[PDB]
């Protein structure tokens, strides 16, 4: 599997997450992808529900796991 682990996938950018943010609903996106996407739809997420970039936090644990993935990845 050269493929990116699914938990590190952003539903919007559809690749690797650079910085995980998590919604109150518990959904995980890449920060910059979500920000920009939410501007395009006008605070609606990819299933058309209301969402603001102000109501997300960085997902610290997962950010950390991503850094480790990145170590193993960029090794090859
Ligand atoms: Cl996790």
């Amino acid at each position: 599997y050269t493929e990116i682990p699914d938990i590190f996938l952003c539903p919007i950018s559809k690749t690797l997450i650079k910085t995980p943010v998590i919604t109150a609903q518990g959904k995980v996106y890449d920060q910059e992808a979500l920000s920009n996407f939410l501007i395009a739809t006008g605070n609606k997420d990819e299933t058309g529900k209301k969402l603001s970039i102000d109501d997300v936090v960085v997902f610290d644990e997962l950010y950390q796991q991503i850094k480790v993935y990145n170590f193993y990845r960029k090794r090859e």
